[PDB]
């Protein structure tokens, strides 16, 4: 459970991702995809994209950034109470695009490392160590559900 300060600091942090939250998207999804090759290819939206150039010219991996930043954005700002969120997208993310709780760890390495780039003033180690407690928290509360269906 994170306390209301920690929440603070993810919350404060986040509002700033939220002034170009295409461009978070971007860098998020490929540093994902660099850093985890395996990840990619449960994309057939993005499987053919090769290069960084590719990936960062892509308006569809634009626009599904934007897609994943909103649906996190809203988990985040219920502050641990978002059990109507994750259910749709533990359902999604298990049964139909068969996506293992570890890549979820790697997404929440990405945008813990794209955060720290772009905001250095709002996401010192205080806020790191809250952001990180959030991303577990979703982890956590997804694995659950995932466990219950048998993924
Ligand atoms: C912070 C974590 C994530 C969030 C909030 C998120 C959110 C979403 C949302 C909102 C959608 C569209 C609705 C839906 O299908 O449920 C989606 C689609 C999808 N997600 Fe995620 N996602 C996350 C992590 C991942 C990861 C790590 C992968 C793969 C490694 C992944 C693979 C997919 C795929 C394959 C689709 C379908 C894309 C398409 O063909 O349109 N997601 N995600």
């Amino acid at each position: 459970v994170l306390s209301e300060g920690e929440w603070q600091l993810v919350l404060h942090v986040w509002a700033k991702v939220e002034a170009d939250v295409a461009g978070h998207g971007q860098d998020i999804l490929i540093r994902l995809f660099k850093s985890h090759p395996e990840t990619l290819e449960k994309f057939d939206r993005f499987k053919h994209l090769k290069t960084e150039a590719e990936m960062k010219a892509s308006e569809d991996l634009k626009k599904h950034g934007v897609t994943v930043l909103t649906a996190l954005g809203a988990i985040l700002k219920k502050k641990g109470h978002h059990e109507a969120e994750l259910k749709p997208l533990a359902q999604s993310h298990a049964t139909k695009h068969k996506i293992p709780i570890k890549y979820l760890e790697f997404i929440s390495e990405a945008i813990i490392h794209v955060l720290h780039s772009r905001h250095p003033g709002d996401f010192g180690a205080d806020a790191q160590g809250a952001m990180n407690k959030a991303l577990e928290l979703f982890r956590k509360d997804i694995a659950a559900k995932y466990k219950e269906l048998g993924y």
